[PDB]
């Protein structure tokens, strides 16, 4: 009935991932991958009896990889929304996070709200084809958005002073900002809500399943200690 | 497979709602309908791309217009009930409510517990064919149950003495109080409990996307801000 | 399409219990059946307008039962496990508890954590075949397992020598020091991690049904009310 | 030692209110005093055995009459704020609140953020010489302060076109936007926080009691009820 | 100033207790005191480097032992009450209770509210001069108060006919139904709220160490630990 | 009376602060005072109208130049314990701590619990004259205690191997381990319990006052801003 049945029986998860993303997903010196989805990823095959396979993915290809079938779940510091729940399932959620500017420490007063920020002097970069880039663009009507290819240099053009901020998963602004004291992640009273969960197929039993699993993890107290751990 | 994708394709949502439930669901002086549940209604079409359409329905005919597939969702200040669980689904709850007396203020210690109110010298008015209704005749067996059918008037027959209270929705309760300041909604400690819910089909994928919606409106605050504009 | 009609033309709902498990299932003098989830059964086939009827099942028959659709729900102290998970669906759970040491009170500091535990000249008493032995084999690699087929002397052989602690469900430990001042329920600042819910077909509909009984049930208070009643 | 002592010994409770704030505090078409702080003041002499005597305070009069010792308690919907704080205490709080605005309906995007409301163009109208007028003047450096003596018309003025809005207590702004649907109040995501309690002076054992009265009474419910009944 | 300075010097904390409370408060076959309570103060005295010396006092000579200085703290299933307020202070809660009945399980439904209760053909059986006959006398003005001295045989008197029911702490009803199968606590949706604490003199340090010490031991799990053990 | 009025009249606010604790008090390259209890203390002081006057203090100095009247209020990562609790008040806590091992990510697993860790083969280092060292001394009869004097090195000898782990407040082992990506915070599913407070010396109606102005800061989310920015 359920592809739950079908990884009982073949002994193999196979679970997409970008390696993209730390603390969720990133590769390891030899070619791995290793983060925090990782090792959640190694404990839902092993509870299922099952390898772990990783299967590459990335951000533009994850719906097209979705409907191709070429995985069993996604595990990567994937927001849930709407646009994304309209082919597939999400787990439930592991995550409170939302998208919110990165910005210059010393302009932090000055990007609290869309408001201040949407005005036609103010320049937002963004990464291309996912969801930063239709945030910015839903969101922005009046500042300049600029389309950054090269990820690794990315946060580098708002220290540059080729741009004035960014909008990123609040983690992620969270962390460049240790990377590079020089910036600082806003923290209005929220910006942005969304949540971080697993991406699934349609289908019952092994949603039931993985929800399962998570929240005995979430419950337990397992959840926190690899989130302490990792994030 | 699922409505979901059939809504997707042709981009309408049909839901149903009675429009005589100020302030979920009422009609304009232009005969068209407003509240809070068209508000949110508007919102989930525009979150599926979809126009909404209205699709008229009354507390009677609710669940054969259910049944005879006349809508895709009903929003009207619905209450979950396990009767109408057996036939259809629920979404996640928006509100929580109950059934609760409204009567005179002068009275309001008289009529704190169903042991009180289910007394032979007591009159408890109700509409006819629906949850009230269903209410009063499960839980007095001594007091007079008096149905009313003309809604307009139905407050006024309590203040005019022609019946002791009325038990409905603590919301209703609450709003014909202010309408009537000669009357009180009895709150003591809970008389009753029940949430309002959207009716759904048996349908698991439209259900998920239903709930993610609603429940992304929930935490995101945006729920509670159309509630605080409403309610 | 779903169980929930089937159990709504037969009006009967086939509840399998063990028996052999206060406060949740157990049997009066007279060889009928009675407890918390007797209780609990009785309300939810009323909700569906249906006899109850109890099936009879065992620990270590249940899973084989199930698989066998000898019946509808089972409803019996059980704790939701993965393992039970890969076949079968769980109810939303009504009472979190977990494994812990039951042991002498005299020795209660010295059985704290499983490190303490397993070790070469300890000796844990189990039942067969059920989650007690499995979870004091998965747990312990030192310590001696002492399978113990007779469960009315059990908890008694701690007492008598012959083991030091058993590792069981919290609600039992504590009763069972109830019923032998001489032994301690374990309660660090928790050991382990479980919750209680009703065994389900894999049915959606039916599910949905259950969990929406429940779900009042808890949120009413009527759960608690019961709870407080037996627990 | 302490006023508690005092008051045992008179039975009397001296406490302060201003009677122009319905709900908390209002006159009697007799000229008595009326509300739910009226209500909770002879909940508190009532358990001292003490006589309520109700003394004419005012918002302007406030502090000066703490000062002279007019009062035991002063009870008439007060805000804890640090400034009233440098010479009084506070009992613990019992209604969350805050300022925020109540403008136009057809004009309530326009008046979410202070950013929005301070600017050249903007009349924000205030009562003299309380706290409405403080927040207005630390809140406001390009909007026009318009001073309005007369409470009876403040808020038609709005209405009325000679102001755009006000900033006042949540509570009254949720009231006013009752008294004229003409009026909305403003809720973002919140604009201001405050907390109202009951004026004391600097007396720890009367504090002390006071406050255990008022614990008890949030605790066992008897709080929300006669904020259900009046609020 | 403070009696926390006079412990801190003698090296000596008096804790009066009754020893006729069992779980908080009883004494042990030598003659000695044990329980919750004298467990807790025993870690207080620790804190403060100081020898526990037990005094003993009783229900109707509490106040009087504490108006003539006879302790320092009394520790002993005390609940929160205003009537013992007036004169002295109370640490932070460590318990939530209220009283309630305890019946004839038989019985059970017929005695759910005092409307019920308080009938001419009911008999309420209560001990001599404590919190227990005066909250009968306060909620009883139609039934019968039965005055038992002997706390030995009370219990017993209801299921020899002679009363229906005794209203007591919510911890007493619980144990003596276990102690009498017989007998059943009444456990509505609450009865009547209370709170125990422990009785201190009206001294501000020694109150804020107590608290301070008794918060620690509620967050950090200590005081869920000896409740656990204990209650 | 009080010193808030003191205070309040000469229009300073003495802090005393260690700086020697990032993030909460840490020098600037100039010689000044930066930090979120410098941010925390320059708002109090703002609050009250008067000039912020950093006092110097010390860890092994702090109790006794609390006792010199020194300062009015200490703000420097302070940890709230009984022993300080003695001679002390503390305002209301701002943050939950506690210590926690640090320790060789690779080492880990070994050091979970007091038991692992209280062993002749490791050796713990600590600073000296603080809470740490008595912590380690109160917790560690076979371990070996390495007491180091230069904090500037002192998590290096952990590195070095001169030392197995430091137990030290949770917030310092997260830094440190952020600082050297070899060490790692062990976190249990809690090892210890604090929190974090304010110094105050035994003056009740400045505590109220620094409790009110803490407690605004809490409620409105200026706290956790705060924290996000610093912490
Ligand atoms: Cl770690
Ligand atoms: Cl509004
Ligand atoms: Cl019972
Ligand atoms: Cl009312
Ligand atoms: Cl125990
Ligand atoms: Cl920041
Ligand atoms: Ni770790
Ligand atoms: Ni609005
Ligand atoms: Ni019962
Ligand atoms: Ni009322
Ligand atoms: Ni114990
Ligand atoms: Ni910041």
């Amino acid at each position: 009935e359920s592809r739950l049945d079908r990884i009982l029986e073949s002994g193999v998860l196979r679970v997409a991932t970008t390696g993209d993303y730390k603390p969720f997903s990133y590769r390891t010196e030899e070619g791995g991958y290793a983060g925090f989805d990782v090792d959640m990823a190694q404990r839902l095959a092993e509870s299922l009896g099952a390898k772990l396979v990783v299967v590459p993915t990335s951000w533009p290809n994850l719906m097209r990889d979705f409907a191709d079938d070429r995985f069993d779940i996604a595990m990567s510091g994937i927001s849930i929304n709407l646009e994304r729940q309209r082919q597939a399932y999400f787990s439930i959620p592991y995550l409170r996070d939302g998208k919110t500017p990165i910005t210059l420490c010393s302009e932090e007063a000055r990007f609290q709200t869309l408001e201040q920020i949407d005005q036609p002097g103010v320049t937002a970069i963004v990464n291309p084809g996912g969801t930063n880039e239709k945030f910015a663009r839903a969101n922005l009507k009046k500042a300049r958005i600029l389309v950054h290819p090269d990820n690794v240099t990315i946060f580098q053009q708002i220290v540059d002073g080729k741009a004035d901020l960014m909008m990123t998963d609040a983690i992620e602004a969270r962390l460049q900002s240790r990377l590079h004291p020089e910036l600082c992640a806003v923290h209005p009273q929220p910006f942005d809500f969304a949540e971080k969960a697993y991406l699934l197929p349609r289908d019952e039993a092994f949603k039931r399943y993985v929800d399962q699993w998570l929240h005995i993890a979430e419950q337990s107290g397992l959840l926190r200690q690899r989130m302490e751990h990792w994030l």
